[PDB]
């Protein structure tokens, strides 16, 4: 089950019952952005935001006439405009923007709203019955990378730090630390040790699979 807008910039499919994968396209050759939408009994709660404030207002429009909820909290991953872009959105929308107090700065260093640098290494989240875990597995794609982790699904947000099957480039590495991203993963390998789904940064859901991968290109 896909939902997409008129353009085809915007869509989202379900990965299960209260769990969809949103995507959005931004310009430059037009480059994929996922996250997660998760529906809850309490409101919507996303995993990052979009490119932009424009992308990112019409997503949560999208999401909130289709469930008729507010989007309530939002999980920023890291101060990249792929997963902070619509920060200015989701704060007067009264959105709360969570993220480790580093990427709370680092989001100002940049030039975007500052989020709530709320996140410790290990914060777990519940809203209504939706259990979530946020996790920091140390500096990679960028410095303050974390990961996403829904234990009642074993599904796991690697976000940027995690390529899809077929990326053969590991993307910006101007503000990577490459030769600590593969300690990084493999702290995530060792902390959750059943994974079902795991959702990249850019690309088609995989598996564990996708954290082999990636650390195949770091090599
Ligand atoms: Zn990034």
């Amino acid at each position: 089950t896909v939902i997409k807008n008129e353009t085809g910039t915007i869509s989202i499919s379900q990965l299960n019952k209260n769990v969809w994968v949103h995507t959005e396209l931004g310009s430059f050759e037009a480059v994929p952005s996922n996250g997660l939408v998760l529906n809850t009994s309490k409101g919507l709660v996303l995993v990052d935001s979009s490119w932009d404030d424009k992308l990112t207002k019409e997503l949560i429009e999208m999401v909130e006439k289709k469930f008729q909820k507010r989007v309530t909290d939002v999980i920023i991953t890291h101060a990249h405009a792929d997963c902070i872009g619509g920060i200015k959105t989701l704060k007067e929308r009264g959105i709360k923007a969570h993220s480790t107090a580093l990427t709370a700065e680092l989001a100002k260093k940049n030039g975007y709203e500052e989020p709530l640098g709320d996140l410790q290494t290990v914060t777990n989240l519940k809203f209504g019955n939706m259990k979530v875990e946020t996790f920091y597995p140390g500096k990679g794609h960028t410095e303050d990378n974390i990961v996403v982790w829904l234990p009642q699904y074993n599904i796991l947000v690697g976000g940027c730090l995690v390529k899809s099957t077929s990326a053969k480039d590991l993307g910006n590495v101007a503000d990577a630390y490459v030769n600590e991203w593969s300690t990084s993963i493999e702290n995530v390998l060792k902390r959750y040790r059943n994974i079902n789904a795991v959702v990249p940064g850019h690309g088609e859901v995989g598996d564990k699979g996708l954290l082999l991968h990636t650390l195949d290109l770091l090599k």
